[PDB]
């Protein structure tokens, strides 16, 4: 109930989420990279969800600024979140783990690049953005805040929507039938 928690709490699975990808990042970065896309451009749209993901809620947590845009939601509907939120991480951990030297945010195709049908990838490509679309939502109602909440949202949809089709279409390059293949046997978030 006491508002200062939630942020305690929040700054947690935050703290922990971060420690999830600093740590199976760092260990795809040290693998080099063999073709790169419009990287000065996307490196910005990343930037862009950066503020949505991190320098935006981390300052209504740490800062009182926000405060007039917040929810004033009921406790009940912020667990839900809470949940739900923990459900991902793991979910992260576990499409993170299932992909690794291979992710990179800036759609690198690696120098020894794989293609992983196999994982929490079967009936799914691109769950991690499934992931951090959960993310955006959950992370809204969880700080209760309309801008973290309507923010994030938005930069994310972006990124995501302007992302994903030369993604797939840089995957065809590379990998050809193979992935023509996989789109026919997966969905892009849910599977089927
Ligand atoms: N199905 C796949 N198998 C192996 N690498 C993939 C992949 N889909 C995307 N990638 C690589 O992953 C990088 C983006 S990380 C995102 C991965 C996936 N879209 C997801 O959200 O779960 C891109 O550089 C791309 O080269
Ligand atoms: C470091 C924190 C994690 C932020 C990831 C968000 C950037 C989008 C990457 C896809």
């Amino acid at each position: 109930m006491n508002e200062n928690l939630w942020k305690i709490c929040f700054i947690v699975m935050f703290i922990i989420w971060v420690f999830v990808r600093k740590v199976y990042g760092t260990r795809a970065m040290k693998n080099k990279s063999k073709k790169k896309v419009r990287p000065n451009f996307e490196k910005s749209l990343v930037f862009l969800n950066f503020i949505g993901m991190v320098f935006l809620p981390l300052t209504a947590v740490f800062s009182s600024y926000l405060d007039s845009f917040n929810i004033n939601l009921p406790d009940s509907i912020r667990l839900f979140a809470l949940i739900v939120t923990f459900l991902n991480i793991g979910l992260f951990t576990k499409i993170h783990k299932d992909l690794g030297n291979n992710w990179s945010a800036i759609l690198e195709i690696k120098d020894g690049h794989k293609l992983v049908k196999e994982g929490i990838y079967k009936n799914i490509r691109h769950p991690m953005y499934a992931h951090l679309w959960l993310w955006v939502i959950t992370q809204g109602i969880i700080l209760s805040n309309w801008v973290v909440l309507i923010f994030g949202i938005v930069a994310w949809a972006i990124l995501y929507f302007i992302r994903v089709p030369k993604e797939e279409e840089l995957l065809i390059e590379e990998f050809g039938d193979e992935y023509i293949e996989y789109m026919g046997k997966t969905g892009r978030l849910f599977p089927k």
